[PDB]
């Protein structure tokens, strides 16, 4: 994949860095309780349901494919939405107990490019850059980053718990309250990166 992730046109999968860390995932299956919205999980194999792309925050006009004039790069410290590619939904959280980790917040996929709320805005916080590439940008594999909800202030995390059979026993994803900086369940990296507009990164 290309070395720098772009807003909108970069298709990425995102891997958790804790032990047993897997790929951020969504599918057209609802939570049976909680908010009953579309599930978000982690999955262990390559799959089109692992594909996400970055979108502009709620509050400004969104990026669209017809925007051929400009390529913008995702920057540490800035806010973005994360869109599930196949379903078009926003990575979402809210003050709802998580399915298994009842003291944490449930994470779902909700809405679309136009519909949702400001809990779809996440701060991308870069916490480690391997190599001497632009420290402000996201690079596949070498960048570790955290995903902090702009409204609730919690961190996206692979909890370590497994969902029941209704979540195909995939891994629970939560928004951790009071996470430590060095809690690797809240550390993520770009695993795969696809973008036809960018120089390929050999």
């Amino acid at each position: 994949g290309p070395r720098d992730v772009a807003l909108g046109s970069s298709i990425i999968s995102i891997k958790n860095q804790a032990l047993g860390g897997a790929l951020l995932h969504s599918h057209v299956q609802p939570f049976p309780e909680g908010s009953e919205q579309q599930q978000v999980t982690v999955y262990g194999y390559s799959d089109a349901n692992n594909e996400w792309f970055f979108q502009r925050i709620r509050g400004v006009e969104p990026w669209t494919d017809a925007e051929n004039k400009t390529i913008e790069f995702v920057k540490g410290g800035e806010m973005y939405r994360l869109m599930h590619r196949l379903t078009g939904k926003n990575l979402h959280t809210h003050e709802v107990p998580a399915p298994i980790s009842k003291s944490e917040y449930e994470v779902s996929a909700y809405g679309d490019v136009d519909l949702g709320d400001y809990k779809d805005n996440w701060i991308i916080e870069i916490v480690e850059q391997v190599g001497e590439e632009d420290p402000t940008l996201l690079h596949p594999l070498s960048t570790s980053f955290r995903i902090k909800n702009s409204i609730l202030g919690c961190y996206l995390a692979q909890s370590g718990k497994h969902l029941p059979e209704w979540g195909f026993r995939q891994g629970e994803v939560v928004c951790l309250k009071h996470a430590s900086k060095r809690d690797k369940r809240t550390w993520w990296n770009i695993e795969t990166h696809e973008n036809e507009r960018l120089p390929q990164g050999e």
